[PDB]
């Protein structure tokens, strides 16, 4: 029992410690008994929502392909042995120290920590863009960091295959005035700019309020930017807007390194087709002293109907997908 809730677990893991919870999860770590080492075990029952289901599914059916050390994997997943008794799946995954959230909250990053930190963001991004996947949710809390500054990026549950909410100081501007894998380099901009002063670089209060940050900084849209606003209504809207100045990146940060600066710039472009692509961002000069491409793995198989199929039907494939971590 873990805070009037039942954590069937055992008897594989035991001494439980409560770690978080969300809308439809709960987070412990335990430690496992056969590995002999503490992990993360996810308490998740989405079984009444439509749009759980879809974030459950997305996350086991994702991250049980993926194997990447910037990526977190599932070990293994506990549920009942019959789908009319499966209420609630158990997800058990390495256990992380902490994330860039809670680390930006009380540390000072060095140029160093920072670098590493973008490096293995970008390394892990690299992967899951090979894949033919969108994380769509990047930001500090999906970030997991161990001991040794190992990172993890964690939390498939809006991921996308590529087609072309706590927070949205992340989201890319094209995704309000209209996607492609444009929109999780923007996030990691962000993140970059979060790690270069300890604070968020676009807090929106409100819906609007996000592109007038964006646009306070980046400044006006220029008339090419402009120009690829197809939508009338957004345009106008634009248009309408106060004109603003580039604010320079060296004044928002001046004791920033000016190779940071200048990959930041280039991740935050407004304009996404202009935007840096993850192999062009491994390769720019700031991230020189980590980047090894012989040491930057690729997807052996492009991941591949989820968002109108009924909640029933979505436990069903939850059911199959867990079958093979079940008894004999
Ligand atoms: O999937 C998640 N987290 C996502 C974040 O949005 C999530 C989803 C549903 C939820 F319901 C909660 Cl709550 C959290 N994980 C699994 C892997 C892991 C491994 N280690 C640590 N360690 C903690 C130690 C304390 O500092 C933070 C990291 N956390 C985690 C969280």
């Amino acid at each position: 029992m873990v805070r009037g809730q039942v954590f069937d677990v055992g008897p594989r893991y035991t001494n439980l410690s409560y770690i978080g919870e969300g809308a439809y999860g709960m987070v412990c770590s335990a430690y496992d008994n056969v590995n002999k080492v503490r992990v993360a075990i996810k308490k998740i029952s989405p079984f009444e929502h439509q749009t759980y289901c879809q974030r459950t599914l997305r996350e086991i059916k994702i991250l049980l392909r993926f194997r990447h050390e910037n990526i977190i994997g599932i070990n293994d997943i506990i549920r009942a042995p019959t789908i009319e008794q499966m209420k609630d799946v158990y997800i058990v995954q390495d256990l992380m120290e902490t994330d860039l959230y809670k680390l930006l909250k009380t540390q000072h990053l060095s140029n160093d920590h920072i670098c590493y930190f973008l490096y293995q963001i970008l390394r892990g991004l690299k992967y899951i863009h090979s894949a033919n996947v969108l994380h769509r949710d990047l930001k500090p809390s999906n970030l997991l960091l161990n001991t040794t500054c190992d990172l993890k990026i964690c939390d498939f549950g809006l991921a996308r295959v590529a087609d072309p909410v706590a927070t949205r100081w992340y989201r890319a501007p094209e995704i309000m005035l209209n996607y492609t894998k444009s929109i999780d380099i923007w996030s990691v901009g962000c993140i970059l700019a979060e790690m270069l002063s300890n604070r968020p670089i676009f807090p929106g209060k409100h819906y609007l309020d996000q592109l007038n940050h964006i646009l306070g900084i980046l400044g006006s849209p220029s008339q090419e930017d402009l120009n690829c606003i197809i939508n009338l209504k957004a345009r106008n809207y634009l248009l309408s807007l106060p004109h603003k100045n580039k604010v320079p990146w060296n004044r928002l940060f001046p004791n920033a390194d000016s190779k940071a600066l200048d990959l930041l710039d280039k991740m935050l472009t407004f304009n996404p087709h202009k935007r840096i692509e993850v192999e062009q961002a491994l390769a720019h000069p700031y991230l020189e002293q980590y980047y090894d491409p012989s040491d930057e793995p690729i997807a052996e198989a492009p991941f591949k109907e989820l968002d109108d199929l009924p909640k029933e039907k979505l436990k069903e494939l939850i059911f199959e997908e867990t079958a093979r971590f079940q008894p004999g």
